């Protein structure tokens, strides 16, 4: 078969880099729109605007609504349109992020990323969730450029890195299932080699400078540890999941949303975090190499129990709700895996109480 | 300092995979123009046009003058234009595909790359060199798509996919003196870990499967091996050097070009093959750990000595003339090293020498 | 899903056990009947009856007309039938003991299996092959009692003794693949951990004991090293590939048949070396990982090339054949792989090619 | 480039050499000059006196002020050139071994440096410190006799050994990154592979013998793991930094000058520590490599937070004023790292906040 | 006991170092003397005397009679008196520079050392031998200034580069035998740590570089690999063997000139390369251990036998003069070996016969 990997076309990192956005858009353009939520527009919003008047760059601000609907997406993309605006700029967190990918492509515009958090894997990628989680859907290219400021990141808070830490070590779990079955990535074929040694040494990172980097931010300082987490949350993380493959873990945070209740504030990461756990317990592993995740993600402040997520004495209905919703037909898990809802749902209170086996340790 | 890392925005891969073309290029558009030379159009020229046909979609057919010069770009940029093509096909060896390159940016085109032998990086990168060398040259982007049909490449040349592999065992070497001495890369800033990973994993799938994969070429069928082999040739090759760096190996190539005579019909790769032997006599490494080197080179015919690259009884005069070149202010050598024209002349006859005590045993 | 595990009753292996066989079927009964070859007669048919009659156990004796046919296996049991005849004893090569097998199924009767080489795994096995191979089929049980004497098989010709380790070497390699890919066993569900250790402890016997094995043989003696080869060609072999796993090596000695010609005067043994060398060139191996299986055959004068096996210049079409063959619906290569007629037909000539070149070497 | 070794011309360790300062001074003179302050007259002073008398040897007793300026090096030499002295020896700290050195340059007289702690690693080296810091500056020579007594040194104060153990840990960290990086050192040129061999050794020295060192000192007894410390803390470190390189640490006990306070109160040893500890956060190191570093100095006691150091809730602002300073033009730092004042701030406060996140463990 | 360390004052190595000796002796004076035999005046002599009188500095130009003494240090002596020369500069090799070490202890003059081969690990240090060897004798002093050209060297006979590892692949044999024996060094005490680490280091540079070096001198070329051996037989070697101790090795090398003969045309080092051999046989070494010589001297072309040195069936009456000599009261075999003149005769003919015994292998 063939194997496939597509990749943001231009990745930049570094402290500060948002002061030179009027020189990456140099043969570019002039006119942009940028986006962003009434939060953001004080963090980093007004700075980016600043930077580009400086260098004769119209730039129409935007206040997102803070729901990534079609409508919100329309009501932007006409604002675009009037200022025949070549290039969209989003800034912040996930749902700005998509709702500026769907922008770009309504107007066939340049796209430049920007978050202001290194939370998800989400800012490198073609695609995105349409929901209860109803299918994955692909926009018509991954970004044109990504822009990550390791000094804006180093003043979000602590659980925003540990969780972007908690959803970039479900990579490798992932995609080493994923090469092993012989299954499909979202990107299309088989994995290449690639997307094997980005995932691969994706985990290697975390483990190596994960503790140092979380400490970092608890001191809102920028080191050569947070640098290198940092990538990982971000590049590795995004192209080893979309071009290495998805499994068991992201299913399982997929079938969360069968469920109503207070689990919906936690993170994308903290859900993943448990998830991953799950996938290990469907696996082969040893107690020692299970325990190894367990002791990080406590170190981290992780969730690892069903209480930590907000679900505990959850019935056998409830989780079986969760299993079902998983195992769908066309969820990741398949790519990997040959289970039913009942095995899922078995996995789910095993991953459970290996945890807290681990705890009472 | 800023991290930076490029890529093609999709790299696809496979056996027969030009028999797809059609269905790639689906949501793209209805008009291609299709640049190849005489030979190629035999090769796969006809096959991808009868294929776009099948999918009604236009394909003015180019034959490439066979010089890669800004006259042959004005005229075949013109075609495109008359015929209205919004694709461009690239399809062949190195100078065919800079040209389509170059094409595709005056028209502002998606541009679609299909090797016909694994033979060099070239295929991913956005980056050309303007000659003697004088500079490299960057195009507005890498590739939109690049398709490797192994079924193709294993019928070229076993001399081909050799030379592939001589180029692409310079990527480590490079990328990791580039690493080590903080210098920058080809994309602009310091490499990722990405950039890190991929180019040290090039260097093992090379050492595993290099031999198989020519072996599997002479009997002109495709294997696991094979595909591995394309694979690091080509992507891993491609954004390692790119991404991750260049450095003496490839500055010793062009300060050949100071010279006149038949070591000009070698390809790119078998000039670079001895470019890394020089890197390795530069830089301090055990007799035991270049001899692994030599060795390879060896088993796939590559060229170790001034004699196999056409220079016996060099005068010192001749050599000093391609370690200026190399020395120039600019070229690559300086970001990993600190060196003078006499110091690179002198390497240059020891690595010659290092080879003849290794073949004298 | 589920595991499952079968095995022949009893077996018991030693020098010159064939002298208890009336002490092994004490509590059984005392009519028998035995089945053997006009050779065999001579070399142990004779010697078993001798020692039933020793113990008062009546003995029909039956000679084997050569061919295993459903009307053989009528003739025979007929036989039985008259002589009302509790006991099936067969001794010989492998369709004597299909035979053998055949007959007891007929008549509910208790089957004892005295192979008289260990040449194949056949012996232990619930099953045999319908033939041009058309599907295996299974009798209703594993042999009761399996008796191996290892005086009698340090005297059959070394060639079969090599024979029998060429086919106990496929035992791990394709059992290893169906592990790997979730796939089923003959048994049929997915393996077992007992089948897993037994065909890994197979593989590590065969090069431990392995040319010491065959040097005993040689010099017609029985050793430690013999003793360790036989239960491995036998006990450890059968129960490896039947509750273990088939996959592509075996499906290529059935692929054969599909030719005709000297080809089928080699052994079973003989064809599935050449099958193991084509499974591993499918795999993702190194050169070094396919060279110690060569290495091995080659001191124990197996065929490693296609002019070893009577195919010497043999054509792109012939090979198609045999390809088209293993990979028909229902083979075990579906077991382990995805691939098509023209993939195997690649590998063929891979494996071919990465022989000659050891051997020139 | 030129790789410079420089060195003192003799180097004499053991428990009692005080007791034969004649014998080492035999044929070179009979007339010298004696300096030290009040405290060591009585602690060595009046020993190294009465020895030389023993022998005949003139000895002008010189009390040192306790302040290395100009005006007392005028005045001291002015003493030794009435006295007509040849031999110039200093007994005791920093101050008066300085002092000592800047007088015999004036006299161009042999110099004797005799240490009563091994707290710091200027002994044997050719330099001094011009002050807030101002610039280093290089003597004539380095000295011609270092004669190091075990015993005086097993009666000085265990916090003096704990404060050369943390001078000498910086040599191995600081030299490692000038070779790195192809920087020079104090000497001139590119280190030597004798500075590299002994720097190293002098780190695995220190973490084998350290804490049963520091235990000899606190029962006032010498004994081997005691003499091979003091020669780590003294020869092996001082040629070490001098011949092998200084980097960030130093820099960054430099940069201390520029604040007013408590802090100075400390050893120089004490706030190289620290300064160790910044250097590592300034490089790729996992958590485990830094705490093994941690570890050892809490066992010393020695200092590891800001507050250890007496800058308890520094701001931000006192802070950038050491990072200006350290990263001054001219210092050390740039000789291995391309950093900025606030890179090296935040550095500063990633070691603190290591460290803390180790104790609350 | 006391452990001594001593050393030049400076040391200095590169390629065409020698064009910046007037750099080097600025502050230091204006007249020298230069010394050197008539074949080094050509090779470096002149090249000296030009770029001092660049620099304003006197020069009286000296030839070397070729032989080293007493007369010849008083002629040379009293020429620099007239002159006023502050300054010895001794240029070639051995004989000249011990002359000019004596010279220059007769002035009280700064001493530089400027070897045109590294063949001996005599440069750097304090001391000579008293000739049939009678005794070793110190100067003064270690040399001040001890510069060395890497341009010159790699011009120099590739035998006596040989030559130069033979003697410092003594270094570490010798010095290990005497730290475990707890003997004394040619500087008067036990070894220090510093000493050990360099002499150890010594040999793993010579081991890993050594032929690499070979064959760049044989090419007249300067490479890393020629730069670390230089070193290793110059700076290395010289502090090991003098501040590390020596033993039996070069006790047999003196135990030579107790025969006259042909032997005496080898250079010091094809000695001491013997000599070393006999030494590994007092010990308890495995065959494997010592054949990892015999191989690296052979393919250095250094001998091996009584025959390569010139005394091809030689008597056991001539091998006990040796050992005699050798075993002689006041000789350094016994800083490390309790052993007769017997014992060392048998020893002499066991390397003989373990080197045959390798050779006909
Ligand atoms: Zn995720
Ligand atoms: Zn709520
Ligand atoms: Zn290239
Ligand atoms: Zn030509
Ligand atoms: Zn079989
Ligand atoms: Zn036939
Ligand atoms: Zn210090
Ligand atoms: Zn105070
Ligand atoms: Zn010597
Ligand atoms: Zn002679």
């Amino acid at each position: 078969a063939e194997r496939v990997f597509i990749s943001p076309a231009k990745y930049v990192q570094g402290k500060n880099v948002i002061t030179k956005i009027a020189n990456y858009l140099e043969g570019i353009g002039n006119k942009t729109v940028v986006i962003a939520d009434e939060i953001v527009w004080k963090i980093a919003g007004h700075t980016i605007v600043n930077e580009l008047k400086k260098g004769n760059i119209a730039a129409e601000e935007v206040v997102f609504s803070g729901e990534a609907s079609r409508n919100e997406v329309e009501r932007i993309a006409n604002i675009a349109r009037k200022a025949e605006a070549a290039i969209v700029i989003g800034v912040g967190g996930g749902k700005t992020l998509d709702t500026a990918k769907a922008v770009a492509d309504e107007l066939d515009a340049y796209i430049v990323i920007v978050p202001t958090a290194a939370s998800t894997d989400a800012p490198t990628s073609a695609l995105s969730v349409i929901y209860v989680f109803e299918s994955y859907r692909f926009y018509k290219k991954n970004p044109d450029l990504v822009l990550v400021d390791t000094k804006i990141i180093a003043n979000a808070p602590p659980r925003l890195l540990a969780s972007g830490i908690a959803d970039a070590l479900a990579t490798w779990v992932e995609a080493r299932s994923v090469i092993k079955s012989g299954g499909k990535t979202m990107a299309g074929g088989i994995p290449t080699i690639a997307a094997e040694a980005i995932a691969e040494k994706c985990e290697q990172t975390l483990f190596k400078y994960g503790k140092l980097a979380y400490e970092s931010v608890k001191a809102k300082v920028v080191t050569p540890a947070l640098e290198a987490v940092v990538e990982a949350n971000t590049l590795l993380s995004g192209l080893g999941f979309e071009s290495g493959g998805l499994a068991a873990a992201h299913a399982i945070h997929n079938g969360f949303t069968a469920l109503e209740g207070e689990i919906h504030h936690l993170t994308h990461g903290e859900k993943v975090a448990f998830g991953t756990l799950v996938q290990l317990a469907l696996e082969e592993h040893s107690q020692q190499e299970i325990e190894r995740y367990i002791e990080l993600y406590l170190c981290l402040d992780l969730p690892v129990t069903l209480e930590d997520i907000k679900l505990k004495d959850a019935s056998r209905e409830d989780i079986l709700k969760v299993a079902k919703a998983a195992t769908a037909e066309g969820e990741t898990i398949h790519n990997a895996f040959n289970v039913t809802a009942d095995d899922v749902a078995d996995a789910i209170f095993a991953a459970d109480q290996y945890a807290k086996a681990y705890k009472e340790k």
